[PDB]
């Protein structure tokens, strides 16, 4: 048990650099930066000391874990270039937190939350005028840690990788609200699964379903769980539904932490600005496609939206659930909350208001 | 775009030098790889690339590669075994490709030719059948590998993809009976996931569970599921058990294929025999850990073991189970049927008898 250190750093600069691109014609996740993080772990020497060096190609033995066996997990979180040019990170620790957790349901090794931010915010420095020049727009930045050990064993990883990519992307809508394909022939998650954690496995058996979505005219899948088909997830987002629930009260609700929602940064935001302006009921609570179409019925819901680093939230117009399409009014009700939302959160990541979510960059 | 690969397109470029074979007695299960692999290319864009026999030599992915984010990826697992005769053989391949082709379809990978990819298979195995051991106790262990190599963060199908194959030496194990952790807290696979696929994420979600069964001196995880705790899998391996059943009748019984079985072929093979022996009842059925209990308090239990190709039968011997330790008398019945499959397997994967189930090396 060990951790790399920042004060450690080795740093490899590219001798040739790539033009940026137009931040008004950016694809996400297609355009990578100059440089990448990548530091080595061994069970037999513990971590090896971080670099930054030129994007280049992994050189991974064909029997890594990572390939055979999906040893491995993610991060997403952004950098963004303020309104003062002065570049923040957004609620980074929580990110750092969840990476942790996902490495120990993984049995990667464990890491100094700590250090990992600060290798993170040194090659952010190194490629900072690759975070884009627009208030629309930001720097994905993409931790990813993976199995390499060179065996077909079924067994903790002896070696592996931790790696950190860059990608300036643009605004999620290019709001334009997503078409939802309910199908509960596919299930994302389940109780004593690895739902609640960012582990690779949790996407791959996904595709799938996103595939039938696309083919059916569909953004996402809402991913629907158990008997009652209880509504999960807007895809790769959290789940908010704004509506007169049963009591007839105003309320916020989003399904809760049981283990089948992974628990969002964006997710966690939402929740907190709520419960602080404290306008209406906030419930983490069950919400099923009965409760949903009951309240359509009843006129009593309001907005229906996705939340994520991706889109900060992303309005939902309609659901595709046994053969009909169901409607939902988010953008017939302004959509109020969501623009409030975005507003706010967008406000404080591109530094036009103070707050103790953002890190000016080291 | 070329839709398939073909054999007849092979670009075999033989290693320069040759590795020392192992001691056929001295083998850790997938550690020690052949001279060669095989690889092909694949893109939405020109298709499949021609194939690639060359030296074993680590991938050059590029870090975005959807195999390392999302496991957009999947594997096989089968034998090549010499013969008494010094013929070598598969066994049941085609079974292989079958579902190596339904995996690939389910994780959104690009279709193949089932009889091209075994034919290159074949070919390799040929030019690396030194490596198959001269032992009637060791095989070669072939992994064909299927891995999403998109170099783009996008959660969709890929537009690259790499399939290549490994080749193994193997010992007879990795009859000494294993110990089975039994934690419910755990789900292998779920009702509407890809438990029935050999997709790298149902193992690295798996894996937790694995490390902790080590902790507590079991080789195995014993998979259960629902609010009755069915016995699902022994670990990588299906479930068998051999008893008195609730009607007093001699039966061998084995979990159906409902969604959250792989289905093995050696699972098969045995319902097969089983079947053609006429000698007990055979049962695909549900088996819950009270059914075993209360059938272990009546002494009806005769055996249980797991079957896949890495082993082909695995006794069990203990579960750990709330706390307990629970004695399976497998050891102390013979293993009577245990060992005449294993017998009736070997004979027939070692050429001591004529099958429908081998094909000699092409
Ligand atoms: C040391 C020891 C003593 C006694 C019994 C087993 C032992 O070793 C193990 C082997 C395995 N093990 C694999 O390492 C790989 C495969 C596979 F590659 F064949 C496959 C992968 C994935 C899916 C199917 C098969 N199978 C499989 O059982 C395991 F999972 C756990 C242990 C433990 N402990
Ligand atoms: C961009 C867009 C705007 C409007 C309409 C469609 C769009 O295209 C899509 C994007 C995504 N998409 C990703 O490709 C990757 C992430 C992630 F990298 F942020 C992540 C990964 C894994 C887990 C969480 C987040 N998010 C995410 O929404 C998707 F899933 C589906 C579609 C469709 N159709
Ligand atoms: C990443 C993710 C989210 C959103 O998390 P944020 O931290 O808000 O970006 C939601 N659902 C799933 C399944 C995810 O993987
Ligand atoms: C591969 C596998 C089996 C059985 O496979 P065989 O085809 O008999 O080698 C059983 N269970 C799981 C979970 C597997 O991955
Ligand atoms: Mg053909």
């Amino acid at each position: 048990v060990g951790t790399f250190k920042a004060k450690d750093l080795i740093v490899t600069p590219a001798t040739i650099l790539k033009e940026k691109p137009d931040p008004n014609n950016l694809v996400f996740g297609t355009v990578f930066t100059d440089h990448m993080l990548t530091v080595e772990w061994s069970s037999e020497f513990g971590w090896e000391k971080p670099h930054i060096k030129p994007l280049q190609n992994l050189s991974l033995h064909p029997g890594s874990s990572a390939l055979h066996y999906a040893v491995e997990l993610f991060e997403g979180l952004k950098a963004f270039r303020g309104v003062d040019n002065k570049i923040r990170l957004f609620q980074p620790n929580l990110n750092m937190d969840r990476m942790y957790r996902s490495a120990v349901r993984a049995t990667l090794p464990v890491f100094d939350k700590e250090e990992l931010l600060e290798c993170i915010q040194q090659l952010v420095k190194l490629d900072q005028e690759w975070v884009p020049y627009s208030t629309s727009a930001s720097l994905y930045i993409r931790p990813t840690f993976i199995g390499t050990e060179p065996s077909l064993g079924v067994k903790k990883p002896t070696k592996a990788l931790l790696f950190v990519l860059l990608s300036p992307v643009g605004p999620y809508f290019s709001f334009n609200p997503v078409s939802l394909w309910a199908n509960p022939k596919y299930v994302r998650a389940w109780k004593g699964g690895t739902g609640d954690c960012k582990m690779g496995g949790n996407y791959g058996s996904s595709l799938f379903a996103q595939c039938e979505a696309v083919d059916n005219g569909c953004q996402q899948v809402l991913w629907l769980y158990g008997e009652d088909h209880q509504i999960t997830e807007v895809g790769t987002m959290n789940l908010f539904l704004y509506w007169i629930n049963e009591d007839g009260e105003e309320e916020l609700a989003t399904p809760p932490l049981d283990g089948i929602i992974l628990p969002g940064v964006t997710r966690r935001c939402i929740l907190d600005l709520a419960h602080q302006w404290g306008e209406f009921k906030v419930s983490e609570r069950y919400l099923t496609m009965d409760d949903l179409t009951t309240a359509l019925e009843g006129n009593r819901v309001r907005e229906m939206f996705g939340s994520g680093t991706a889109c900060v939230v992303c309005p939902v117009s309609d659901i595709l659930y046994k053969g009909e399409t169901i409607h939902i009014p988010t953008m017939e009700n302004g959509p109020k909350l969501a623009s409030r939302i975005l507003s706010k959160l967008t406000d404080i990541q591109y530094g036009r208001e103070e707050r103790d979510w953002t890190i000016v960059l080291s």
